[PDB]
């Protein structure tokens, strides 16, 4: 039983193939590796132990169609999990074509090769920046959508391409997942990343002088911004939950949308406190000049049979655990 | 002065490249003849006469990055008019990927080579189908993609707005238009695929026209859409390209409406064609406007032909070429 995972060498993707491997799956990963290193897949393989053999890695770009058609004709892939993409808001503005070319062309070629190789089961990882900054929280899947930046637009376009493909061929079964701010690392502290918590962690180890808190007078309990965080191990279990919805309850759902997350938001000060407790270090602050945004996960918990298991305190534990062991990444 | 025109071999593309050659512009046309035929460019060079020797034609696909960078490296360009694209709303639904591939990827590649070889002036052939209310559709009208072909147009219409934010040196004009009708008054070049259908009825290949919607909120009870002479459309882009050159400080990524500012019913157009052609159009029965005030104010452009000249030129090109080229 094989699953193909694009951008599997990345942060969310590497934690994905590990849980996949551990739960009896052959995982084929496709990565350009411009945003990551091979070591992450060598370590996810080690963490998988005897299941390390099941992981197969292809250093190939999703836009390359010939290299991609070869992969899809070498296995019957039960489904495809699409992580490949670029995830930098500031970078997407100065270089919008660089984002539109990578995200849009990469997905289109992917959807084409899949349809041509009889693989029409997809799970796409989408960003919850599509809701924009709304007046009302919690954000439900019925909330209106808007694009704050080219990165957000490129994500919202893919969602529309997925919807259009579904209406063109009812054989397509797509699940679109939206989520907020993955944080943490594998409890072993052997794989991890390389937003706020990264900045907190680099100043907790000494690399940075302090954490600058932007905004101290918001309409929140403490006055600092409230965002939606989610344990990365929890989020990588969310993408798998959808894959089971595709395997068991496929008939019910066609190109459905489930947004993931803990369901509650926490503030910068609430989050710094949760990291000082787990870390034992004390991050200095310097005060400088949306107040709240978070995801309503009621839908996911009901239809997808999924619920986050880890709170903010174990997120910082694991983040500190991996980072303190690996200060220079890989 | 050299202009690059993509999709210049078909209809609006063929007519515009003709009126660019006629105004002293060395024009390089890029087209992979998917929907058009090469004869349309040969016969455009003829109608240009002496200026016909300024038509450089490269049968290449915009999604072929290496083929495209050769064309930009040799010719030092001044601007690009992007007609290239797939227009069939019908198959855009059943084959959406084919549309996102050809349109989105072909456009993103062109934009990359342009900014690379130092040429950041573009005129885009958008579509007013992005309007998806109030009878006159202004540019500020809320945008609404109704199908995959419409969303490719709206996506490309957002990518340019994003490109301009990243590099202020980019000057772009987005031209939204709908329902081009007619051909060159000579009748030597035109469209070779509602007017095309009523035409085939007059020329005998079709038995009758099918009027879809005999009840509507209109005088005739039939739908009312906007129509613009293809020759009006062609030099409508010329007015845009004229703003990129003469007044390209004020403008950023501007969007303009091209049309006559008036709407025609279905029975009015067929009634018009029955006069201009003399042949009657049997019918078997089964509102969109353009706010041209902006374009005629800041572009110095107003459609010069009317619905009578559209059927005249369309019946002229069609009776002289009943089987295309
Ligand atoms: N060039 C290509 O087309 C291509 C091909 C194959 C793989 N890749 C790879 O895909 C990998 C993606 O991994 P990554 O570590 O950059 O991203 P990631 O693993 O942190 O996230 C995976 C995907 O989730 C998206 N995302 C949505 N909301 C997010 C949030 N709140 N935080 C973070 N990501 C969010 C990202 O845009 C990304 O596309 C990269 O390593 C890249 O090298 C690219
Ligand atoms: N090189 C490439 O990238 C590439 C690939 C495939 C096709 N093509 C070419 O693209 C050209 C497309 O031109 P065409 O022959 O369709 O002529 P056309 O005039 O119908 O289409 C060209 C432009 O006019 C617009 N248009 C015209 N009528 C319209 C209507 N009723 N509704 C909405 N928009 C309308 C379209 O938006 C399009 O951008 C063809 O000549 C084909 O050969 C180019």
């Amino acid at each position: 039983r094989t699953i193909l995972v694009t951008g599997g060498a990345g942060y969310i993707g590497s934690h994905t193939v590990l849980q996949l491997l551990q739960q009896g799956f052959r995982v084929v990963v496709v990565d350009n590796l411009d945003n990551a290193s091979e070591a992450a897949l060598a370590r996810v393989a080690e963490l998988a132990g005897h299941d390390g053999a099941n992981l197969v890695f292809h250093k190939v770009d999703l836009r390359d169609r010939h290299a991609l058609v070869d992969i899809f004709s070498s296995h019957r892939f039960e489904a495809v999990i699409h992580f490949a993409g670029l995830k930098a808001v500031g970078e997407s503005v100065h270089k919008p074509l660089l984002y539109y070319d990578n995200n849009l062309v990469g997905t289109i070629t992917l959807l084409e090769v899949m349809a041509a190789n009889g693989c029409k089961k997809l799970v796409f990882s989408s960003s919850a920046t599509v809701y924009g900054w709304p007046k009302e929280v919690p954000c439900t899947e019925e909330f209106p959508l808007c694009a704050t930046n080219p990165y957000g637009r490129t994500k919202l376009v893919i969602e529309d391409i997925c919807r259009d493909v579904h209406r063109s061929d009812p054989d397509w079964k797509i699940i679109l997942l939206r989520y907020f701010n993955p944080v943490g690392a594998h409890p072993s502290g052997y794989i991890g990343e390389d937003n706020l918590m990264p900045y907190v962690q680099q100043v907790a180890v000494g690399r940075l002088p302090h954490l600058t808190v932007y905004g101290t007078d918001y309409s929140t309990k403490d006055g600092t911004g409230v965002r939606d965080y989610i344990h990365v191990v929890d989020l990588a279990d969310g993408h798998i939950a959808a894959l089971r919805k595709l395997y068991e309850d496929s008939d019910k759902i066609g190109c459905e949308v489930y947004n993931l997350g803990t369901g509650k938001g926490t503030s910068v000060l609430e989050m710094v406190a949760a990291f000082e407790k787990a870390s034992g270090k004390k991050i200095p602050l310097v005060f400088a000049g949306a107040e709240i945004v978070y995801a309503a996960t009621a839908k996911a918990e009901k239809e997808l049979k999924w619920k986050a298991k880890y709170g903010i305190e174990e997120m910082c534990r694991d983040l500190w655990n991996w980072a303190s062991k690996n200060p220079y990444g890989y």
